[PDB]
């Protein structure tokens, strides 16, 4: 019993992690076979940053210029290229810590562990959502640029995540591994609005059937509703429309409970437009939205990787 | 910016998980060197676990009735012995993986990381405090017994928590590595209390630290107090009574934002009696304190290990 924001085991992702320099800027890169990606941003200097022209500035580096260091070891860099957002340095040795991956680019609700990083070193792990607006809520400061998000599926990392920049409002955004962003955004020390960050509707209810599941029964009401009616009322809370598919994604924790998913959504309805009235589910005073469906699940039936 | 849970990366610890069965009964162990440490309820079976006797029950066995398994290989068990609460079994190899580590008994208040694991393999990893009433509010299924809970510094490993039960609050129990209890609790299948649940005082105040730090200033007010002026509201609420060792623990945070620690606590006394009016402090709508002021310290700061 219980219920816990959880990341992944990190090991895998540990054993990738390297230091990357151009000038005086220093950030993370990720070493994969004989490739290593990280942002490139890092060859901007301070006064490039406002409105980099990342063509002209990539044309002025040679490969001895990116110094590559995994522990108190440089790597040879052979080459390198831009690809959209993200620069690929070839060295000449492969990581012989590379793991079973692959590049994923995750949908909106999804989530997925970070692993930050400074200076090619591990800081710690936590879990995040990739938001409807293709936001991040991370926690991350000067020279974590880098830092990868990623899934694993019993042996293989799905790498999903690279962290590039803050947004005014204090969230994060990044790209996928193939350098494209996620989002409207840029790279460039400019304000950029992510818009409105809607609640990731199918979460929070997966939520609430953890919440059954570990013993806090008491928003369960007696009403039910449609599809229709709960959208009309969530959507007045910034809340994402539910959909048919949604609905089955979250049969099987319905099959488990016993509470038919209209139902959890009239209880969703009534918690929203009448508050918690000063309790707690599992343990918060707010809806959760970061938990999957299949988060849930794993975590409630201890599958391992 | 952005403040987050934040686990330490778990690969040091991947590395020393092992699968510990005795008949039926399969849960974790932890490999070091050439010794496996593991619950010593590894032993009972279904029927003894009311009021077992330990002593009895391991009489009857043998080494190689413990089954030792890391990945598909068989650890040759050559010894055993009961300390405290745990089986420690000899083996005849010491395990490659072994990284610099020393065991620590943690005070209450203090937080580490948890790799929760399921038959030898690592389900995921989350952030816990040692509550003052010496449990844990930890995400645990049958078979994750024999988990641990560990700090790392720099590259040092701090083993401080090994997992043994739950108590009908749902909360957890569980050792140090040695075997010793946290709090009053036996481990055996009854109904046991862990006594008032206080909230821990200096790292509600570090919380708030970190939240100023990152922008959330609403909730600071034009008062000040003193220290028992402070914990006569306090322990009103279950908090802890906040010592001047406390109050110079803050000492750094306090230099750092130009808050001083009596005007912070006048600040947590307004909001104790008045609650949050609705509003949120780094994304809660609950006063959180599960962070060390080493911990926002370090979050704030990018220590690396
Ligand atoms: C990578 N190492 C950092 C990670 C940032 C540092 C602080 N927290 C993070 O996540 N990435 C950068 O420093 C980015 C580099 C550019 C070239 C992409 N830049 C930013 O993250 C960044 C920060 C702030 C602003 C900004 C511009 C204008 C603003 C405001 C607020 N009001 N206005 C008018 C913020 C832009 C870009
Ligand atoms: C280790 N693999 C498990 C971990 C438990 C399983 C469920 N969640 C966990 O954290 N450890 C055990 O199963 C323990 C084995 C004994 C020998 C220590 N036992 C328990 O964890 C346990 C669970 C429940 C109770 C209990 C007894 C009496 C109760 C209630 C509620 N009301 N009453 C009257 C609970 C005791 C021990």
């Amino acid at each position: 019993s219980g219920f816990r924001k959880m990341a992944f085991p990190s090991g895998k992702v540990e054993g990738c992690m390297v230091q990357v320099t151009c000038g005086t800027t220093t950030l993370n890169g990720l070493w994969l076979d004989d490739v290593v990606y990280c942002p490139r941003h890092v060859i901007c200097t301070s006064e490039d940053m406002l409105n980099p022209n990342y063509e002209d500035l990539l044309i002025r580096k040679s490969n001895h210029n990116f110094l590559v260091q995994a522990g108190n070891v440089q790597l040879r860099v052979i080459g390198h290229s831009m690809q959209n957002c993200v620069l690929k340095l070839k060295v000449d040795t492969a990581n012989p810590k590379t793991p079973k991956y692959k590049f994923v680019r995750i949908q909106p609700g999804q989530t997925f562990s970070v692993l930050a990083c400074y200076n090619g070193s591990p800081s710690g792990v936590y879990q995040c959502a990739m938001r409807p607006n293709f936001t991040i809520k991370g926690s991350f400061l000067n020279g974590s640029c880098g830092s990868v998000g990623f899934n694993i599926d019993y042996d293989c990392v799905s790498f999903c995540y690279m962290h590039h920049m803050e947004l005014p409002t204090g969230v994060h955004a990044g790209t996928d591994l193939e350098g494209n962003f996620y989002g409207p955004f840029v790279d460039r020390q400019t304000a950029q609005a992510a818009g409105t960050d809607t609640t990731i509707t199918v979460n929070v209810l997966a939520w609430l059937y953890a919440a059954v599941i570990n013993g806090d029964r008491w928003f369960l009401n007696r009403f039910t509703t449609t599809l229709n009616d709960f959208n009309l009322v969530a959507m007045k809370y910034n809340y994402e429309p539910l959909t048919q598919d949604h609905v089955d994604i979250l049969g099987p924790l319905s099959a488990q409970t016993g509470i038919a998913v209209l139902d959890m959504c009239a209880s969703l309805k009534e918690l929203l437009q009448n508050g918690m009235n000063g309790r707690t589910i599992l343990g918060s005073a707010l809806l959760e939205d970061e938990f999957t469906p299949f988060d849930v699940v794993r975590q409630c039936s201890g599958v391992t990787f």
